[PDB]
């Protein structure tokens, strides 16, 4: 529970490097005890306009800084979340709710990125490029865009934050964020260690605000005319609201929207490894994350061994319960619409054929808790207006041939992440290419990666984090032609 | 006038490798002599989808052929349009109203945008990168985004498609074409030898209609679910309405919106030059472009030398008439509502403070001629409403820092081009990198080159056409994790 | 019926010295038989306000020219 | 697919033709049911639905079920 570092849990917005308080606050609860966490200021649209003027008068200095000097204070960032990452972590689980261990996953890869970006900030080049005419000379410099607004969801309240975060800062860029009331904390624990590490004032805002404030909050920032760029992850609906608010004014934008995420198990795979792949991409965040395996495509052959052996590793390794307890890989539910969808796919899902082989029902342990489930015998249609369900679930679906397989992979008109396991070195070429999917795992299902390309195709989102292309959605290209030679 | 190519002069759509006439025709005359040039389908939102459908279908096939096959494909194409340069000059001329010299000049800079992106589609590398994990891999494809909808305006009737297309296709995208009512011969003409060079049935669908069906139409394929991208170039107003379309299906987005365009001479400038300069960029089309410089700032100590010799120059090289007449520099307006603007922004200004020192009035040619014009002591405030007024016109605000210059310059929240002469190296790279545009002229008014990015910043556009970035806005990055080792 | 002068018979509006066809046609049909005369060009109020201008800018040349 | 996603089985055809446009390939679906008719009662094409039936009375039960009839 308490104990952390008063520093580091923090109520008030953070807005031009000083701590400020909202004429309203809303209510933070552990999401597994309902414990009481904390008083969030709850930010309007007043707070939102005096924090883009913060940022935008703070870019105006900052991108004046050597790029040498972004990189060192990118770097003193990260540093300083290595050595708070407990406490850090502790606050993940004690919001998001996810398990401690996985928290210190994200405060190690929300770490990384902000560490990945400080080396990005040495290494934007412009270029010269030769042009038939004989008196001039063409140069392209890359510059920062200005001042961009984040919005990032609760699942990795730390590490979606630190991803488009890092790379704005590393580009020259301001930011204003705004954290899903769920998980307000961990954005403003890392406010308050980018004040320890010196980065100036203004180029790190955030904003916490309650469920009440997003839509005009959102609007507010995705629409001030100081502001130049928009980062946002969550669902597809709030991604195309704000797609709209951008439109107005022609602001730069990139996203990443929940799609759903084929786990394609063909006959050639080795079945302990394909379900401990299945295990990892679906429980992982109790199921609670855009990259997490939807619906299984598992090829009849190895259907059977497949679906026995995945339940049996539900039962040696699934243990639901409180997140900081020792021993669990299962949290609870962020709230209770999210279990009431759970229940809602599972029980549309028995009645028109669905098998449940495991869990089912809430779990046991009452409030947000559900079993971990798993129905095979499921068919495509049993998928509809849960593209967007994230929960311990995992609907089995039996296919004969690979042209079958793909078929109904790419059928939704979402490509987010996608996985597969095969042994056909073939296979594995003709599928990765064939899956219209952002990212593919072969024979992996953790394809977690500082260093490679995240984000979507189609209607999963624009731009990618993370790699050396992440830092591209914060630049602009200036072409120069210097002539008169 | 005629005596062209039969098969060069088209009047109906062009869709699935197939010539489609619509239910109802356009006209479109010649905007000097008021001629006929011809009866254009005039195709609706049914035309629309089915060649949407057309294009899509094609892509499924093309997005299969090799990166070699479909760059000699390009560059088959190239040499059609070289070997036909004479008469799709003539096209141009004949539509767009500009003078033959000029319409030579778009036609090989066209041709070199296919010839250019011929060269690219070879190009396209992905990556392999290093992670921790000592059981994976990561390699990075790119892969085409699918059907493009691309709309240009008529300018540069043949040049504005050529870029887009010319790119879409090397990257492995088709497109679906919907050119200016007042240019849409240009488009076809090169249907024509898209078919000739063999370009594959429904990789290029070309869509002619009438301002009437300009809202519909664009709706309709800026709309379609099978349609993943929109490229267009054209007004602000029209641009944010696409980008309402876009945001319904997140459909990856770029463009290129007519901003000003500040012309800043300062005082250690060749006088000589800047006026030559300040010539070609300013009355080249007539004035009607969107990179054509609007706002003079010329500085105190240099001003009255330069206004003197910039009119001297009016008068020794702007001979008003029709395009295809000798000797011609300035052919007419587009239309009757652009002269209005012209006339509209001449007297608001006079009347304002403004004094004429050459042209002010309606040639003596009637129809939309337009006496080149040349306004000083003119004011900021003389530029509202104003900032979309393409025209021979130049008014030139007299300026005394460069401190004052760049600020005005930087005043509008639009920024695509921008140009300046000085003789001073540092002043050179001050302003080059704070004139917060998407390209500079340093000492040159003429930068067009199909090996340069072209777009602009804020609200001027999204992305950059030609260059070695150009096909990146037709491309999809897809991390592939190569586990399981 | 035909046989007439293809140069007197014409469909096409005619503004500014030229002859111009518009977007849209109407049928012209002889009054006792029914036959389909032509397809005359149908104007609009974009053709007329064109037609003005021309009219207007001619006006300015024609008033000067002699009564003689 | 309504068929399909609801017990029919595919025995031979089930997509468009791969010579794209208009073309579809000849389906013959068998397990269908009655239920799976409606609204499509007026969609003509190259598809063939077989519901398995026992005795007359029933067939002719079926048949006479629209109130449709030529
Ligand atoms: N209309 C809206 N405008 C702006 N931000 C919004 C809007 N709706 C939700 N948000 C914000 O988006 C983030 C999460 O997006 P949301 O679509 O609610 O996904 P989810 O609930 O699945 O995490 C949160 O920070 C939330 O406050
Ligand atoms: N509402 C609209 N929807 C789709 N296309 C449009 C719309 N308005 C204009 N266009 C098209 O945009 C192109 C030119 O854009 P426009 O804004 O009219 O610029 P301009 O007239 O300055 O060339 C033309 O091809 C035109 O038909």
């Amino acid at each position: 529970l308490a104990g952390l570092s008063a520093a580091l849990l923090r109520t008030d917005s953070f807005v031009g490097g000083r701590w400020l308080p909202a004429a309203a606050t809303f209510p933070v609860q552990d999401p597994a005890s309902g414990a009481a966490l904390g008083m969030v200021a709850d930010c309007g649209v007043r707070e939102a306009r005096a924090a883009v003027r913060a940022a935008y008068e703070a870019f105006c200095r900052w991108r004046e800084v050597s790029a040498k000097e972004r990189s060192s204070l990118l770097r003193k960032w990260y540093n300083l979340m290595i050595q708070n990452k407990d406490d850090l972590a502790r606050i993940i689980t004690a919001e998001s709710g996810k398990p401690l261990k996985e928290a210190h996953g994200e405060i190690l890869y929300s770490a990384f990125f902000l560490e990945w970006f400080s080396e990005e900030a040495r290494r934007v080049y412009g270029d010269i490029i030769h042009t038939p005419a004989k008196d001039r000379r063409a140069l392209v410099l890359k510059q920062p865009i200005g001042v961009a607004a984040v919005i990032t969801p609760w699942n990795f309240p730390s590490a979606m934050i630190t991803r488009k975060v890092g790379a704005a800062l590393a580009a020259g860029c301001t930011v204003v964020v705004k954290p899903a009331e769920d998980t307000p904390f961990s954005a403003l624990a890392l406010a308050e260690l980018a004040s320890q590490a010196g980065i100036p004032s203004g180029v790190y805002n955030v904003i916490p605000c309650s469920r009440k404030n997003a839509k005009e909050v959102g609007e507010a920032i995705c629409t001030d005319p100081l502001v130049s760029k928009i980062s946002f992850t969550g669902s597809t609906t709030t991604g195309k609201i704000l797609l709209h608010h951008a439109a107005n004014s022609v602001k730069r934008v990139s996203m990443e929207l929940g799609g759903l995420a084929p786990f394609i198990v063909f006959d050639s795979a080795n079945v302990d490894q394909a379900v401990a792949g299945a295990m990892a991409s679906k429980f992982r965040n109790t199921g609670q994350t855009a990259v997490c395996s939807n619906q299984f495509l598992v090829q009849r052959g190895i259907h059977d061994a497949f679906v026995k052996a995945f339940a049996e590793a539900m039962k040696k390794n699934l243990r639901v319960g409180n997140g900081f307890e020792e021993g669990t890989t299962q949290g609870p539910l962020i709230n209770e619409k999210a279990v009431e969808k759970v229940e809602k796919q599972v029980n549309d899902a028995v009645s028109k054929g669905a098998t449940v082989v495991t869990g089912g029902k809430r779990h046991q342990l009452g409030k947000n808790f559900f079993e971990p489930t798993l129905l095979c015998n499921v068919t495509q249609d049993m998928l509809c207006t849960h593209e967007e369900t994230f929960g311990p679930l995992a609907p089995v679906i039996k296919f004969d041939t690979e042209e079958e397989a793909i078929a109904i992979a790419n059928a939704a008109d979402v490509g987010l992440a996608g996985y597969f396991y095969s042994q056909d070195p073939a296979q594995i070429w003709r599928v990765a290419e064939q899956l219209e999917v952002g990212m593919v795992g072969v024979n992996e299902g953790l394809i977690s990666s500082v260093e490679c390309p995240f984000g979507g195709v189609k209607q999963s989102g624009l731009g990618r984090e993370g790699s050396k292309y992440g830092i591209d959605e914060y630049l602009e290209l200036k072409y120069v032609c210097y002539g008169g030679l």
